[PDB]
C-alpha cells in the first residue's frame, strides 16, 4: 500500500506515534516519506547484508527476521515481512522499541539527515487529525 501524506499521519497517530518518546507526528511522517516514500512494500539491502523493511525500514539484523542475516536479531519477535503488510500496526509496534533504544530517532539516518532540526510540522499541515 502507499499511503497518503495524511492518510499515513492518522494512522500513526491512531498507533500512538505522534509525541512517542518526545517524537511530534511530523517527526514520523517525514522519516516514513524519505525512508520508504509512503510505501508499506519498501525493501532495501544493505551493504553489511541486513535488508530493511517497510514504511519505516526497519532493519533484519536487530529487528526482525528474513532467514538470510547472519549473526542478526529479531528484537521486534516478528517475520521481517510481517512489516510490509497494508496494516502498519508491527511497524509502529517495532518502530516504538526502537525509538525507545537509547538513540531516539537517530536510529533512523534519514530522519537525523534530512528531518532532524527541519519545520518537520509542515507534513502534518492540512490534515483532519
Ligand atoms: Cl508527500
Ligand atoms: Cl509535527
Ligand atoms: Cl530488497
Ligand atoms: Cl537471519
Ligand atoms: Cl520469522
Ligand atoms: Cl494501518
Ligand atoms: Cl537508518
Ligand atoms: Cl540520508
Ligand atoms: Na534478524
Ligand atoms: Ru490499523
Amino acid at each position: 500500500k502507499v499511503f497518503g501524506r495524511c492518510e499515513l499521519a492518522a494512522a500513526m497517530k491512531r498507533h500512538g506515534l505522534d509525541n512517542y518518546r518526545g517524537y511530534s507526528l511530523g517527526n514520523w511522517v517525514c522519516a516514513a516519506k524519505f525512508e520508504s516514500n509512503f510505501n508499506t512494500q519498501a525493501t532495501n539491502r544493505n551493504t553489511d547484508g541486513s535488508t530493511d523493511y517497510g514504511i519505516l525500514q526497519i532493519n533484519s539484523r536487530w529487528w526482525c527476521n528474513d532467514g538470510r542475516t547472519p549473526g542478526s536479531r529479531n528484537l521486534c519477535n516478528i517475520p521481517c515481512s510481517a512489516l510490509l503488510s497494508s496494516d502498519i500496526t508491527a511497524s509502529v509496534n517495532c518502530a516504538k522499541k526502537i525509538v525507545s533504544d537509547g538513540n531516539g530517532m537517530n536510529a533512523w539516518v534519514a530522519w537525523r539527515n534530512r528531518c532532524k532540526g527541519t519545520d518537520v510540522q509542515a507534513w502534518i499541515r492540512g490534515c483532519r487529525l
